C-alpha cells in the first residue's frame, strides 16, 4: 500500500464528515500552521466492515492528524468463530488531542457507521513517521 | 490486505527467522500454554523495506504474538514509503521481550527495520 496524498481533492460522498470534522475539531484540520513534531499517540479506528474505513482514510487528514490507510487486523488463533476486523491508525500528537479525535470521530460514527470502534493508542517516545 | 493464515505453512526462506524466535523466545512463539485474554501492548516494526516487513509478518507469528499484514505510514506534510506492521502482545513485558529479540537478529540482517513500543489505552479491538 502507499500513503494518502493531501493534494488530493476529497470525493464528494467524504465532504461531510470532512467538513463535520472541520467544525467540530479546527485545531487538528486547521490547513495553517505546521504538523507537530512528534506524533506521541494515535487512535486506531476498526470496524469489520470492509469499507467503512476508506471514508475515514480520507477525511482523517490533516497537518496535525495522519492516517494510515485500511489493514486488518490477524486471526486469532484458531478460532473459526470470528470475522476479519479492518483498522485504521490516525497519528496526533499526545493522548488530549487523541481522545479529542475519538470522541468526535465516534459521535459523527455513533449516527452513520455504527460498526465503527476506536482506541486510544500511545507510542515511546513517539511513532516512527517518515521525516 | 489479508491476515495471515496461520494453517499455511511458512516458505523455507522464513523458516530461519522462525527457528531463530521459536528458540529466542520460547515463552512467546511457543504453541503450548494459555493465549493472552487481552492484547494490551504492540511492537510496531518499521522499514522502508517492504520485503523484509513480509518477512517479520510471516515469521513474527504466534498464539502469543500477532502481527497484522504490512501498511504504510502516512506522509508528514512539508517532506520515500515507510512500511510497518503491528505485533501485538499481551503486555509492555512481552512487547520489551519481541523487541530486544527480533531488533538484536534485524541489526545484523535487516538493518533498516526499526522498532517502537506501543500501548493500547485500555486495550487492542482483538476478539476474546
Amino acid at each position: 500500500q502507499k500513503p494518502h496524498n493531501p493534494s488530493d481533492p476529497l470525493p464528494k460522498k467524504y465532504q461531510g464528515m470532512r467538513r463535520h470534522l472541520q467544525v467540530t475539531a479546527p485545531r487538528l484540520f486547521d490547513p495553517e500552521g505546521h504538523p507537530p513534531t512528534h506524533f506521541k499517540s494515535a487512535v486506531m479506528f476498526s470496524s469489520t466492515h470492509p469499507y467503512t474505513l476508506n471514508k475515514l482514510h480520507k477525511c482523517i487528514q490533516s497537518k496535525h492528524v495522519l492516517s494510515t490507510p485500511v489493514s486488518c487486523l490477524p486471526l486469532v488463533p484458531g478460532t473459526t468463530q470470528q470475522c476479519v476486523t479492518y483498522y485504521l491508525l490516525s497519528f496526533v500528537e499526545d493522548k488530549k488531542q487523541a481522545k479529542k479525535l475519538k470522541r468526535v470521530v465516534l459521535a459523527y460514527c455513533e449516527k452513520y457507521h455504527s460498526s465503527v470502534e476506536g482506541t486510544i493508542v500511545k507510542a515511546k517516545p513517539y511513532f516512527p513517521l517518515p521525516e
